[PDB]
């Protein structure tokens, strides 16, 4: 198998095995995809499949200031107008359905609340606001407030209605993000979930949630058009688990149980090392794709973090995944499926226009002659 030959995850058809990791780049204000974001989606529709910025389910899910969400009907039809230029152009995209839980900020959250979490422990995290006069500024993290069972169910009909806004907006799918210390994460995780009742304490209960978010998602849109992202060893977010092993081999046996489109994978510490870990065993990716393997699971296997041209060309002819998603690489070129096929250079990524303002750094990275 060929980095550059299709693949199918679930029922969506891939053109190639490049993928476009979900960068979040803070350019959508009011929470609606603009003209701008179109272009900058459209100029990578070359990619085997695009997931997007993570965007927030509710207002409730959001965490930073122009995230784009799915909770208005301006914003799907902001979002329509992507899908449809994706499609245009040949390229195949899925939404990354965002809850940031405890990661968020009063001035975000409606009725100026608490952020939610599992339990209510504070993170050592920062976020991006605007203040009454419109100016930005970064900000701690707030105070979260528990879950109580009846808000739980109440996030579990946001990530429906979220589900179903994406299919409206013209989405392939969608992947959940359970990634990255966010809400799904830190009820898995132990330093965040310090609960006594159904979603805390054993494996089987952390787990709990994101297989209810998982049967949930995938019972309005079908289990074919629905991934998911998991980051077993990661940091972000003031996140710690010291035994992710048995905790994360659970997971994907269950999810190997569910007919998904994919399962996306960060290896190590997001943005960081491959090799990171937080307990005392490093974690064994290979026992953890067999436990999903082993389990019935068919989705398409998708790798990130720090991969480069050589080292995705060998991980796929190998059989070590089946796709490779870039994030930096993306952000500095539209073109990065023919650079790669062609062996080209690469253009470095401007890590100072990552988040925030304008073209500049976003859709100003030139492609090839
Ligand atoms: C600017 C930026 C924004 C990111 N936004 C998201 C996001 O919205 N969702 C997510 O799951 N990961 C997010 N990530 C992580 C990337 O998807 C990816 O895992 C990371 O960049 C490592 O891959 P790379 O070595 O190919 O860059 C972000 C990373 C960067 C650099
Ligand atoms: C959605 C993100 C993630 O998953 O880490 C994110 C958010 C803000 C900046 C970078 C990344």
């Amino acid at each position: 198998t060929s980095l550059f030959e299709p693949a199918q995850a679930g029922d969506i058809a891939l053109a190639n095995r490049i993928v476009m990791a979900p960068l979040t780049r803070n350019r959508s204000p009011g929470a609606i995809p603009n003209n701008l974001n179109a272009t900058y989606y459209e100029q990578r529709a070359t990619a085997g499949l695009i997931v997007t910025e993570g965007t927030p389910i509710s207002q409730q899910g959001q965490g930073y200031a122009d995230v784009p969400g799915l909770y208005k009907r301006e914003a799907i039809e902001g979002w329509k107008k992507i899908t449809d230029g994706v499609h245009s152009a040949g390229g195949k995209i899925v939404a990354q359905i965002w809850h940031v839980g405890r990661i968020s900020h009063t001035s975000l959250q409606p009725h100026g609340g608490q952020p939610v979490a599992p339990s209510a422990i504070t993170a050592k995290s920062k976020t991006y606001i605007i203040n009454d006069d419109g100016t930005g500024a970064f900000a701690e993290t707030s105070e979260p407030r528990a879950l109580t069972i009846d808000d739980i169910g109440l996030i579990l009909e946001d990530y429906r209605s979220g589900a179903r806004a994406a299919l409206e907006a013209g989405f392939d799918g969608v992947e959940i993000h359970a990634a990255n210390g966010y809400l799904i994460e830190q009820f898995l995780k132990s330093s965040t979930n310090q609960r006594t009742d159904d979603y805390g304490g054993s494996i089987e209960n952390r787990a709990r949630f994101l297989l209810e978010v998982v049967d949930a998602v995938a019972e309005e849109i079908g289990a074919g058009r629905t991934g998911i992202r998991l980051s077993p060893v990661t940091p972000a977010n003031d996140i710690f688990e010291a035994d992710p092993q048995p905790l994360y081999n659970y997971v994907v046996e269950q999810l190997g149980k569910r007919n998904l489109a994919f399962i996306h994978v960060v290896e190590g510490a997001t943005g960081g090392p491959r090799d990171f870990k937080q307990g005392d065993k490093p974690f064994d990716y290979a026992s953890f794709k067999a436990a999903y393997r082993n389990a019935g699971g068919k989705g398409l296997w998708i790798a990130n973090n720090g991969y480069d041209r050589q080292s995705a060309i060998e991980a796929v002819e190998s059989g070590k995944v089946d796709a490779v998603a870039f994030g930096k690489a993306f952000i500095a070129n539209p073109d990065l499926v023919r650079r790669l096929k062609n062996d080209a250079p690469l253009n470095a990524p401007n890590q100072p226009t990552f988040y925030g303002g304008g073209a500049e750094g976003y859709t100003d990275y030139p492609a090839l002659a």
